[PDB]
């Protein structure tokens, strides 16, 4: 049977079904009041989803400059094409090799380019913004979003959406490696997946990703989305409550001392945006420092509302597009005023 919500992380993730029930806020509110992050599922259902194909960006867009990052070892790949990404997305025989001679997991730097989305996509853009869940916190103008209404004692957010495109990784090696590294942001955001693409080629890479959700400490529930519904998975995150960061901070400054950085005591490694927690890591913070997280696996459609101030970092499974728009939850607005 249909049904309003349901929960994840063994209870500690609310899940909502209907993206656009008027009802939502009276559930996701006291979850959102915790520091809790939020999964809303079904928002591809609202789309014009001819808007959100990888051969349509590639046919308006192509001829664009762009540079690229490597995501196996950071390096970027300087002034290339647009179409040089698009075109590798789903068919592996079109993507760069590096000199190994393997075909590269590649991410696509700031594009749009900064605040330009609206201008370069405006039907793009009215289909996200029209069908955000929770309108009253995520659209420009709704009555609990206070980015438009706060003074310069608040850090505000830049205009948005901003999309986010990376092929997925492939290897056993690939398991211990970022799309996006960890890192905050001192704005609330929400975060929907508007395409995976499954490839071809090297396709049949379907048991590299079981081991990947598995270790990478997924609920049972999440595990039954996969075998029971056949939905698509895109990307696996692990978020972190606000309170916690300092405590993240502590465990990434004596790792990267083992490791033999040489580091001053007080550098912040979140800002940084260098770590990936592996299973390794993961399981050193709960022991050591005894912090929990939340793993989230994103399905095609599902919008993740990660809280102001929560360290996350995001593991693409299959190549992603991924929308992004940022808000000032009243909830949350400590988190960006500039006066300690
Ligand atoms: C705009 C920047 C000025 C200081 C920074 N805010 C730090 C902060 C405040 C409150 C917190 C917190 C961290 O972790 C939990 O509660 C943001
Ligand atoms: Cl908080
Ligand atoms: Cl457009
Ligand atoms: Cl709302
Ligand atoms: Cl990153
Ligand atoms: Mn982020």
């Amino acid at each position: 049977s249909m049904t309003s919500h349901s929960w994840l992380c063994d209870g500690r993730l609310l899940c909502l079904h209907d993206p656009s029930n008027k009802n939502n806020w009276k559930i996701f509110r006291e979850c959102w009041k915790q520091g809790q992050p939020v999964l809303v599922s079904g928002v591809h259902k609202k789309l014009k989803s001819e808007l959100w194909k990888p051969e349509a960006f590639s046919q308006e867009f192509g001829d664009q400059d762009v540079d690229l990052v490597n995501c196996r070892n950071c390096a970027i790949i300087s002034d290339v094409k647009v179409r040089d990404f698009w075109d590798g997305f789903e068919i592996i025989c079109k993507r760069l090799r590096s000199e190994d001679g393997q075909p590269m997991v590649l991410k696509l730097k700031d594009w749009p380019p900064g605040e330009d989305f609206r201008d370069m996509m405006p039907t793009r853009f009215e289909d996200l913004m029209e069908n955000l869940p929770l309108p009253e916190y995520t659209k420009r103008d709704g009555r609990l979003n206070l980015a438009s209404r706060l003074p310069s004692y608040f850090v505000r957010p830049d205009l948005g959406p901003k999309m986010y495109n990376a092929y997925g990784l492939i290897t056993a090696e690939d398991r211990r490696v970022g799309t996006t590294n960890l890192h905050l942001d001192v704005s609330d955001a929400v975060n929907v997946m508007v395409y995976v693409g499954i490839p071809i080629g090297e396709g049949a890479h379907d048991e590299e990703v079981l081991k990947t959700i598995d270790e990478g400490d997924a609920d049972e529930v999440t595990k039954e989305r996969i075998h029971d519904h056949k939905e698509k998975p895109g990307a696996l995150w692990h978020i972190y409550a606000a309170k916690d960061a300092e405590k993240i901070r502590e465990l990434l400054r004596k790792v990267g001392e083992e490791q033999g950085q040489e580091n001053p005591p007080d550098h912040d490694p979140i800002h940084d945006q260098s770590w990936y927690l592996d299973q390794t890591l993961r399981k050193r913070l709960y022991e050591e420092y005894g912090v929990q997280g939340w793993a989230i696996v994103q399905f095609l459609g599902d919008a993740v509302f990660i809280p102001a101030g929560a360290p996350h970092q995001v593991h693409n499974l299959y190549s992603c597009i991924k929308v992004a728009e940022d808000f000032v939850s009243p909830e949350h607005v400590k988190h960006c005023f500039r006066l300690t």
